[PDB]
């Protein structure tokens, strides 16, 4: 079973003051903090073995192909897909998105054609669909939300048809804490002649992805929300499509033979992955697989269930505070306190020490959906606890007492 | 003056053994070691202050964006754009080049136009042009080459015409070492109606880039080949020229207004940053050009004239030893053993703990136009000397006669 204290012990940066109270860091829907093990894969790499990638040149070169390939391999694994020419190492699940968007959609839409996406959807799941549609002159459609934030399979029907050519959609909403349908919105994409997209980024790090049980048709994630370094993340397609999907860039790498104005392309995975590869970035996420499995995913999520449960209960107990969403989730609550903008709740708890986001978190179609310009959010991770809720509920009640007397 | 001993103690890689002889890596120009100053620059962001980045939210996180976009700054300063509106932080010089292909050709170019580059160019900076050309429908030239393999001013003036409307071409080759004369083929460009882009991967860690002299239309360049963190690097564009280009990603950050089916843009830089951006590797760079300002880059280039005059000596010292392009020239050389294939000539040095690269090195068209299928090559930064090139002609001469006994 696993152990907060021992977990938190790894964490160096949870170790430290703001404004002269223990930090209470409840951001990691934004950005998550990093382990020894990772850091120290990062040490590693550049005390050791850097050198660029491409096997049999010389020693330190094999040694960083190996750690590059070995990550891919890391990754393969984790989230089950069949093959590492699956796995395209990316800039991140924006950037897989658009690789999608760009590849995939813009050489398989027509007029009549349909992309089917959904009103809680983050902007990188929104506006590459967006572009695309307007370069093929498709159409853009959203299913609707039911009144707690959840999606019916019956308005997935509804919203699907036979020109729907791609179904895009998020795994877990950053905001709603929602947790969609995918292996039953895949069922329906497919029966509708679609793909299925599906945006990981906040589901990967918090819970187990197997790709084949979901057969989600393209999945896209981001190391810096899994423990793991900041501008990397994965692409996975499955392999029939990429192989018929053009590269997104261009240049050395991804190339087999370059004539003056012909090229031919590598196979996959490399096929997708153009330049000097993201080297260090991509081992260390291997190395917060690494850590991540050891703790076991099963174990994280069951942690937060019991995080979210208990912030929840302890939200019912201010007056005077809305929490968006609905009660089955993942470990995040957005909400706002009935007479103070959340900008100010978030400027109010950092004084305490305590670490939230407020704005409209890349959602700016859900806010408007839920009738309101911002929301603040506390979302949670592996190193987070109770008592840190317990800070959190009692600073709002502060907050709440404070805006009321000036 | 630069002392070399305490240039090489900052950097720990370079104190290992490979298979029992002292490690000697001259293979910089496919990517640069580390100093600790970078290294601890990472850990510290990791250790202390990661988080999203947007200011006035919570602590760490102002502190994050403050560093992120101080980084930018010290970009500025340190290539002399006019603004940080001019910096786009990309994940590399491909993809920055990329983006120009994407957002700048495919959208000014229609039958009849011309795209002119170099028969020396890296594929970075030759497949995005292929494609654009495809694209839009026209055409690609080549500037040709002079028999030392540098690009004459009458040449230029011959093959870009009132038609073209970009020259793409390198500062400096990763092949023959040539530095090309960019400043007057901008004028040159410019003189036509044609914009210039510049690829500035090999150049930028070695020399002073001063992007207003240059009056470059474009400026792409790396992190990892100049100190710096893998995964980043920098497209710079004249501000006039940016703000009339679309974006190539979309997504999160690069947004103000997000509708169900239109969206407007951030101002720049923003506007092509996508995404979570690439927050501790664009630090890591800042530390990078840090350290190198520090050394002095004109003290780094006048230690590799030296280093580059010494080879070029000690390699006409060996018979049966062919080195490509001219006696004025950037720290490397590429060359070939008559008698030895150069995956031999690296596989063997390797033995002998020397770290080179054999093959095309990203520029097969170059190697055609040399009449080869592979090259060697070894190439130098701030931490080699001129006893490591000692070992490198002792083991080419060996090698010699390792394989002649054969
Ligand atoms: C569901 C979901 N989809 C896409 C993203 C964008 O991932 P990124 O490309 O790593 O910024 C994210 C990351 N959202 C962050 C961010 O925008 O800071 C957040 O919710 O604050 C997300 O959670
Ligand atoms: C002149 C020049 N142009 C573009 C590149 C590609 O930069 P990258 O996107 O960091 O791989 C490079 C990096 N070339 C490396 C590489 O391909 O490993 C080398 O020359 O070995 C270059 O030197």
């Amino acid at each position: 079973h696993m152990n907060i204290t021992d977990i938190r012990e790894q964490f160096p940066i949870l170790h430290q003051q703001v404004n002269g109270h223990d930090l209470v860091y409840l951001d990691s829907a934004a950005t998550s903090q990093k382990p020894r093990a990772v850091i120290e894969t990062l040490d590693k790499y550049y005390n050791q073995y850097n050198s660029n990638v491409h096997r049999g040149v010389h020693t330190l070169g094999t040694r960083a192909t190996d750690g590059y390939e070995g990550a891919r391999e890391k990754v393969r694994k984790f989230i089950n897909a069949k093959s590492m020419a699956e796995i395209i190492f990316t800039k991140g699940t924006t950037t897989s998105l658009n690789m999608v968007a760009l590849s995939y959609a813009r050489a398989n839409l027509k007029p009549g054609d349909e992309v089917v996406i959904t009103y809680m959807e983050h902007h990188a799941n929104i506006i590459p669909w967006q572009q695309a549609v307007k370069a093929t002159g498709a159409t853009l459609k959203y299913i609707p939300l039911q009144e707690d934030g959840t999606i019916s399979l019956e308005d997935v029907r509804e919203t699907v048809t036979s020109n729907t050519k791609i179904v895009a959609v998020s795994h877990v909403s950053n905001v709603l804490g929602t947790v969609n349908p995918i292996k039953e919105m895949a069922k329906i994409a497919h029966d509708n002649g679609a793909v299925i997209v599906v945006d990981g980024a906040q589901s990967t790090p918090h819970m187990k992805i197997d790709v084949q049980d979901l057969d989600c048709d393209f999945f896209a994630l981001s190391s810096h929300k899994m423990c793991g370094p900041t501008g990397v993340g994965v692409l996975y397609g499955k392999k029939a499509l990429l192989e018929n999907m053009e590269p997104a860039e261009f240049g050395g790498e991804m190339i087999d033979f370059v004539g003056l104005y012909e090229s031919t392309w590598k196979e996959l995975p490399w096929k997708f992955e153009a330049g000097t590869p993201i080297i260090a970035g991509a081992i260390g996420l291997g190395a917060a697989i690494d850590f991540l499995e050891e703790i076991g995913l099963d174990e994280i999520s069951r942690h937060e269930h019991k995080l979210a449960a208990y912030a929840l209960e302890r939200f019912r107990q201010l007056d005077g505070v809305t929490v968006y969403g609905p009660e089955e989730r993942a470990g995040l609550v957005t909400f706002n306190l009935d007479d103070v903008h959340p900008h100010d709740v978030a400027t109010v708890l950092d004084a305490e020490g305590i670490a939230v986001r407020a704005g409209h978190h890349c959602a700016q179609p859900l806010m408007k959906w839920l009738d309101v310009t911002a929301t603040a959010r506390a979302s949670f991770y592996l190193y987070n606890t109770e008592e840190e809720i317990d800070k959190l509920v009692e600073a709002l009640q502060k907050t709440k007492e404070y805006f009321t007397n000036v």
